């Protein structure tokens, strides 16, 4: 009947302007309100933020707008002995201190088929891309950068689609940067370098050149932003895991502490 929290990002990390604070618990939290009250977030410079739950075990906190570069963030999860409902008690306190690095925002525009990277306002890179083909389009929205992989075997069964079923796949991929928990990545796509900038051919990922994918791997960090615009797809869910910013501030602020 004890639940331990885990906070992200990790102590000492430098993260991009889209990185929310994340407190994950190893058990469903009955009393979200108690959990929220136990978590103190301090920022310098000070900015307003708010909690919103992505599922029964993980709550997120972020501001209305992307963080200002340079901001220092302190999180104290003071859950030791707190009654979190249905007879579950916080097993422990946890903490983290982190800082916000440079503003890196990349936009993938399906009308141009170009992924442009802006660092602190200025364009530093302009990569042709090939996104989701019309029958499996890439969703528009704001994506937060997660993990990066030098090499990875991309397998659709990970995400509930059998490899040998119509939209299935299993492929070795290089220089992959994760941007949704649903399995969207910016990655090396040596096969479609002729289609990149012209035609969408993917299952939903952002195909770029091997060298552009390596650059993206090397120069993006956790919490940087990728925005996809003008596709024929839907909208990344706000509760994806990396889709937090697609929930409008009015709704995020109001929260969901009583659900
Ligand atoms: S992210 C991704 C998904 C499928 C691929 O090719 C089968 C490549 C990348």
């Amino acid at each position: 009947h004890l639940t331990m929290p885990y906070v992200m990002p990790g102590d000492g990390e430098v993260v991009g302007v889209g990185e929310p604070v994340a407190i994950r618990f190893d058990e469903n939290i009955a009393d979200r309100g108690a959990a929220e009250k136990a978590i103190k977030i301090t920022t310098n410079p000070p900015v307003e933020g708010a909690f919103y739950w992505l599922n029964n075990r993980e709550v997120r906190w972020r501001p209305e707008h992307f963080w200002k570069p340079g901001t220092a963030v302190d999180v104290a999860v003071n859950t030791y002995g707190v009654d979190l409902g249905e007879g579950m008690f916080g097993e422990d306190n946890v903490q983290t201190h982190f800082t916000i690095g440079d503003e890196v925002i990349a936009t993938a525009d399906d009308n141009t088929k170009i992924l442009t990277v802006r660092v602190n306002g200025e364009v530093v890179k302009s990569m042709p891309t090939s996104m989701g083909k019309d029958s499996t389009p890439t969703a528009n929205g704001i994506y937060i950068v997660g993990s990066r992989y030098k090499h990875i075997i991309m397998d659709s069964s990970t995400y509930g689609v059998p490899v040998n079923s119509p939209n299935g796949y299993r492929t070795d991929v290089d220089w992959a940067t994760q941007i949704s928990y649903s399995g969207v990545f910016v990655h090396s796509a040596p096969w479609s370098v002729g289609a990149q900038g012209h035609t969408n051919t993917s299952h939903g990922c952002l195909n770029v050149s091997p060298s552009n994918a390596q650059w993206f791997y090397d120069h993006v960090k956790r919490g940087d932003i990728v925005e996809v615009v003008n596709t024929v797809g839907g909208t990344l869910p706000g509760i994806d895991g990396l889709g937090d910013w697609n929930i409008p501030w009015d709704q995020w602020r109001a929260g969901n502490a009583k659900a």
